[PDB]
């Protein structure tokens, strides 16, 4: 089996762990870097509370589709939680980290048409690197989760430092 | 999600398709070859009919574990059918084909001891190559399935020609 979240169509949490650990095993064999991004969408709770779960869902579908479109089909974009997304970028380079983040930040920031309204979410991104930040997905996700929370705290759209 | 067959512990048919199509997308991005092997184990029907499904199961567990230790953890070994196994070898080379097949053939051929009885299965392997034999997993599997059946029909324990 290999399940997808039906609303967003993105791989789910369980498939992300399985697929993710497979990408790290392959990158160890190939000598390639892997970056793990943790994306939190800020204005989400406000959407569902004001407009309802259905409006929040349309914000996710649209935001999910947009993000897929802007990263390689060979990369993994997963719905981790209710409004949390995890991204696995295979064969990534540290030099172009900042440039790839502005591509993903500009996508997530795009407003979404909901029942005539144009609603917007604000992203906060935590970045973890393989092999620098860990040996397995679990360790990279805890580090990317931690850094995503440092970014939200510094009111900066991303945090990637050791 | 991403399911495994509980008896053999190997990825199941559905996970093989999902993971397999992900490896082909990545190999298209990386310029690397992928070989798809289709392995049929003859003698299997004879084991279960003579000794029972429990003896047949022990022949699979053992044969699955043996194959799993003789290929890279980054490669996919899946239980396709009752006694059919599919193998996805990432970054494989046409020149080493014959040598790798003799490694897998020698493993599968090893007898399984269960209640003293020496129980042996005989493999027949069909080989398909990416990008020569197809664009997606489905096409490569139909070609390797076809060639596994041509190998069975012949003296040779493998068939890989166009
Ligand atoms: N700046 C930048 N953007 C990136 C990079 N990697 C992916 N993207 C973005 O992610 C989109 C989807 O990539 P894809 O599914 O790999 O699908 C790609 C891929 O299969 C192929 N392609 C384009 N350029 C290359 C390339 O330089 N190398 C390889 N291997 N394939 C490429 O054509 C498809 C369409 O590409 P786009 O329309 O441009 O759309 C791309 C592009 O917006 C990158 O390394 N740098
Ligand atoms: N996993 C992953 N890594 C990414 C992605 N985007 C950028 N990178 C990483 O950053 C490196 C350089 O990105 P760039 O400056 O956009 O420089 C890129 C860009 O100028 C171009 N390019 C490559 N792929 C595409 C593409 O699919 N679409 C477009 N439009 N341009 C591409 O070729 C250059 C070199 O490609 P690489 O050697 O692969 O080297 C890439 C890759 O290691 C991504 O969406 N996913
Ligand atoms: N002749 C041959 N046999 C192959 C080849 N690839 C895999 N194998 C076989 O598959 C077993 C498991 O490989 P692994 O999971 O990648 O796990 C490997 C891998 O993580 C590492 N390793 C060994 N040699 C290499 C290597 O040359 N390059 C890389 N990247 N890792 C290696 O040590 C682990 C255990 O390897 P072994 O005990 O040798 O056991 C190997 C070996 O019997 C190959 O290209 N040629
Ligand atoms: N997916 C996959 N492909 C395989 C496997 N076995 C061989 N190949 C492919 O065939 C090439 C040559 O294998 P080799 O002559 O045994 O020559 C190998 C072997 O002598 C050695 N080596 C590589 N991996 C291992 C290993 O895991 N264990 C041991 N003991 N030796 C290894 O390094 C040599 C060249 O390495 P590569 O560039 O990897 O080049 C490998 C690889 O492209 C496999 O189990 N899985």
């Amino acid at each position: 089996m290999a399940y997808h979240d039906p609303l967003t169509g993105l791989p789910n949490r369980r498939y992300f762990f399985e697929l993710g650990n497979r990408y790290l095993d392959l990158a160890k064999r190939e000598g390639k870097k892997v970056f793990v991004l943790f994306v939190d969408l800020a204005g989400f709770k406000a959407i569902n509370d004001t407009y309802g779960h259905l409006s929040g869902d349309e914000v996710l579908k649209t935001v999910s589709k947009r993000i897929l479109d802007r990263v390689r089909r060979s990369d993994v974009v997963a719905r981790y939680g209710g409004d949390e997304f995890t991204i696995l970028l295979y064969d990534m380079k540290e030099e172009y980290l900042k440039s790839l983040l502005e591509r993903i930040l500009s996508t997530f920031r795009e407003p979404v048409r909901v029942e005539n309204k144009h609603l917007s979410v604000t992203p906060n991104i935590g970045v973890a690197r393989f092999p620098e930040d860990g040996e397995n997905l679990e360790e990279l996700l805890k580090v990317a989760d931690m850094r995503m929370y440092k970014a939200k705290e510094m009111k900066v759209p991303y945090f990637s430092l050791s």
